[PDB]
């Protein structure tokens, strides 16, 4: 983003009245007393959403879209080495950065001078990660895992959301689209931000959630086609278009539905013999024969950001915002029970190995291996935040024959 872009002003002429109309960031940064720009384009912000912190100014009131307050009642000197803890163990596990997401009215870009220092890209003291934080006790930086005790943000990234172009105030703006939500006003900003931008690296467990997404679907719908020998499934929404079980006798028929972003999909939108497979397809209310795996908003990870009306930003290899998690939608449908089934070539005991050995009475070790691992995927999956339904009659008594 060229420091020569033009910075539109209008909204920050209440708190600086007589600012120029004509503007470039280059002297917008000048004037706010101060890695080519400290400002960034909406794209460069997307690619880099795990960072987003809103941030708003109202002594002085400043809230961060963490949800804290922070009255500067205490001087400068004590607020900064809170601001950098905050943002730190808000974002180590998340970004190398920072991008404070504005409505910006002026006094939030006039007290970043306080808190912010700028200079040459650096690398942490202690490791080899961007740094993001100085301490002028020491005069070192730090990366957002070493930086205890430092009080300042170093190379921050800001976006003003007032420049993409609305009309009327943040509030008008933001309950337009979400009925959830100083702080208050960073909230909403960085809310409004992902609706108009939603509505990426590794950095965490991506890869052995995919995987175990992955063989949980295989054995759930393999093991449902077996039980119940459904002449056809209805396979709705998925992205890759491949069966999951590519040897059952079923006739597999696919229906295109890309992820809903915005609201669940109404089902009379979008089928009543055989089975239907909603694999993340988000829909208000599952038909009775269904096998679903449905993704809750509601968990704590470092996968899940916190998104707009109710939903999330589930951000793992590419961003996918997630309708709120509804329990209605259920309401046809039962909890799928956890089960193991195998019927592959065969000290552990467990009625839920649903194999040829333990039918007989004793569990072989590789499909006690195999169960293990099972178990363990299955695991990582709930844990990521996805939770299965099944049919009502669905019932692993009928695997043993
Ligand atoms: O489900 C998978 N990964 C987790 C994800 N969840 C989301 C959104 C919040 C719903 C996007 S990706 C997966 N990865 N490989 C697979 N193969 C077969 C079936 C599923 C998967
Ligand atoms: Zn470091
Ligand atoms: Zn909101
Ligand atoms: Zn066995």
């Amino acid at each position: 983003l060229s420091v020569d872009t033009k910075f539109k002003t209008e909204g920050l002429c209440v708190d600086i009245p007589g600012i120029p109309k004509d503007m470039t960031y280059r002297r917008l940064i000048s004037m706010m007393g101060f890695y080519p720009n400290m400002f960034i384009t909406r794209e460069e912000a997307i690619r880099h959403v795990r960072a987003w912190i809103g941030f708003d100014v109202e002594p002085l009131q400043l809230g961060f879209s963490t949800g804290v307050n922070l009255v500067a009642g205490l001087p400068w000197n004590v607020v900064r080495i809170k601001i950098v803890q905050m943002l730190s163990d808000t974002l180590k596990n998340l970004s190398d950065r920072v991008v404070f997401v504005l409505w910006a009215h002026g006094f939030e870009l006039t007290s970043m001078k306080y808190f912010v220092k700028i200079g040459p890209e650096r690398t942490c003291c202690l490791c080899d990660r961007r740094a993001t934080c100085f301490s002028t006790a020491s005069d070192t930086y730090a990366c957002w895992h070493h930086s205890i005790g430092f009080d300042y943000v170093y190379n921050p990234f800001m976006i003003d959301v007032q420049q993409w172009g609305f009309t009327g105030n943040l509030q008008s703006n933001h309950d337009l689209y979400c009925q959830v939500h100083a702080s208050c006003d960073a909230i909403m900003t960085r809310c409004l931000a992902v609706h108009e931008c939603f509505v990426y690296p590794i950095i965490g467990d991506e890869l052995k959630i995919n995987a175990a997404c992955r063989k949980v679907q295989h054995m759930v719908v393999k093991a449902a086609l077996l039980a119940d020998k459904f002449p056809v499934l209805h396979d709705i929404g998925n992205p890759k278009a491949i069966k999951c079980v590519p040897q059952a006798d079923v006739e597999w028929k696919f229906y295109d539905a890309q992820p809903c972003s915005d609201k669940a999909y109404k089902i009379e939108e979008l089928f009543t013999d055989g089975v239907c497979l909603f694999w993340n397809c988000n829909v208000d209310r599952y038909p009775a024969n269904s096998i679903v795996c449905r993704f809750d908003t509601r968990v704590l990870s470092n996968l899940n950001l916190p998104g707009c009306d109710g939903g999330s930003l589930y951000v793992n290899k590419h961003a996918f915002h997630t309708p709120a998690f509804d329990k209605s939608a259920f309401v046809n449908l039962k909890q799928l029970p956890f089960f193991y089934y195998s019927d592959s070539p065969c000290p552990l005991k467990s009625a839920t190995c649903i194999t040829r050995c333990n039918l007989g009475g004793a569990v072989c070790r590789h499909h006690a291996n195999e169960y293990r691992l099972y178990l363990d995927a299955y695991n990582m999956m709930i844990s990521a935040g996805f939770s299965l339904w099944v049919y009502k009659q669905f019932d692993t008594y009928n695997l043993w024959n």
